[PDB]
């Protein structure tokens, strides 16, 4: 652990957190808890929450990986951001094999119902849908759209509003870091005419898996993302290879920013356990320890 908090001098500035990935493997090796529970605030389980891991068979629930963080978290005070309900990675084979618009409505709908029922009043933030569009702004052609139709959207949103009004719900995505970039003009103007339609977004999650240098974009696409009006945005999924302080601070200074940045969550505590390993692109080494990015982070909160 480093002995300055991102989380506390974070809250300092008047945000609401500043979290991680991590799951019961993680927390149960190396010094992961022990990060957690002093520099951060918030947990986005990393897998437990999936539907591979939740529903493996239609009916045949299985939460033991995600009692496990949702306890732990509420043990050591941490907020939770659920993570995901309707994704088309991850995703069991009794559910793409089904071509029944109404069989799948009615799946999906239990599946949303009974994640958000079990946890009901715990969970922060649920990223309801993720990974909706494709590059060019039009919606990624997944079994949810092929068969229920654009509809799947406002129903996933409804019903997850309907089982935890508790939650702020979210729509994620990835490569929505810069402003001329057609994904993110795109998903601006869905979430703006769904939420006329008074469909439930609470929230533009955005992944921000970065490439060196690209923080700087971040610093125009950020308020794009907030001019869809949103009560929250989020950076979800942080990370960025090569680990540049000058790409984390700028990421950081991004949300801090924009009033309706709630919060940061970095995709994983240390460099080996990142699923960009090779990029090095955490805050913490393989041998947990802070880089000099974490003290970047640090010194611009102060």
């Amino acid at each position: 652990q480093a002995a300055q908090s991102v989380d506390q001098l974070i809250k300092a500035r008047g945000k609401v957190y500043f979290g991680v990935a991590t799951d019961q493997n993680r927390l149960t090796t190396g010094k992961n808890a022990a990060i957690i529970q002093a520099d951060f605030g918030q947990v986005t389980p990393e897998n437990s929450m999936k539907w591979d891991a939740t529903e493996p068979s239609q009916g045949n629930f299985n939460f033991a990986g995600a009692d496990y963080l949702v306890n732990w978290a509420q043990q050591n005070g941490k907020l939770i951001r659920g993570h995901t309900l309707v994704w088309h990675s991850q995703l069991p084979s009794w559910v793409s094999s089904i071509t029944d618009k109404n069989t799948l409505t009615n799946v999906m709908k239990n599946h949303i119902t009974t994640l958000m029922t079990r946890y009901k009043g715990k969970i922060r933030a649920w990223d309801v849908v993720n990974e909706a569009f494709n590059e060019d702004g039009s919606l990624r052609q997944t079994v949810f759209l092929n068969v229920i139709g654009e509809d799947y959207i406002p129903i996933a949103f409804q019903t997850a509003r309907a089982a935890d009004p508790n939650a702020k719900l979210y729509i994620n995505d990835y490569n929505l870091d810069s402003a001329s970039y057609p994904k993110t003009q795109a998903i601006v103007n869905r979430v703006k005419q769904w939420r006329a339609a008074g469909v439930p977004i609470d929230g533009i999650g955005s992944q921000t898996h970065l490439s060196a240098g690209q923080g700087a974009g971040v610093l125009q696409a950020l308020p794009l993302l907030a001019s869809a009006g949103t009560p929250e945005v989020a950076i979800t999924e942080l990370d960025v290879a090569g680990a540049s302080p000058t790409d984390y601070v700028n990421v950081v200074n991004a949300c801090l920013n924009v009033q309706s940045c709630v919060g940061i969550t970095v995709w994983g505590v240390a460099d080996p356990d990142s699923w960009r390993a090779s990029t090095t692109p955490l805050l913490f080494d393989g041998n947990f320890n802070p880089k000099p990015a974490y003290n970047a982070i640090v010194q611009d909160l102060q």
